[PDB]
């Protein structure tokens, strides 16, 4: 679920408030269209697409599904007790968190005008 995703981000990117990823480019947070603005935005586009795939699983709701994961000593892991839905969502989140940690963050791409620039 989103709370756990937030914690993953805190796990992998301690040097930034998670809010910094909540409104970035065309895909980071609200927004699911247009040409990705940069590498970080591409991370979010992949995450968006990943959730769309997971929602094809019967009764699978990515924003709300609680999964089993662990964040310790610099390592993010999705546990083996997850059902198909939980495993899929946990992996979408994990890969995105890892993606965020390696992508440059450009302040000029925060809170851009989605209606005008993401067509
Ligand atoms: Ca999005």
């Amino acid at each position: 679920n989103i709370y756990q995703f937030k914690n993953m981000i805190q796990c992998t990117v301690p040097s930034r408030s998670w809010w910094d990823f909540a409104d970035y480019g065309c895909y980071c947070g609200r927004g699911g269209s247009g040409t990705p603005v940069d590498d970080l935005d591409r991370c979010c586009q992949v995450h968006d697409n990943c959730y769309n795939q997971a929602q094809e699983i019967t009764g699978c709701r990515p924003k709300w599904k609680t999964y089993t994961y662990e964040c310790s000593q610099g390592t993010l892991t999705c546990k083996g007790r997850n059902n198909a839905c939980a495993a899929t969502v946990c992996d979408c989140d994990r890969l995105a968190a890892i993606c965020f940690a390696g992508a440059p963050y450009n302040d000029n791409n925060y809170n851009i005008d989605l209606k005008a620039r993401c067509q």
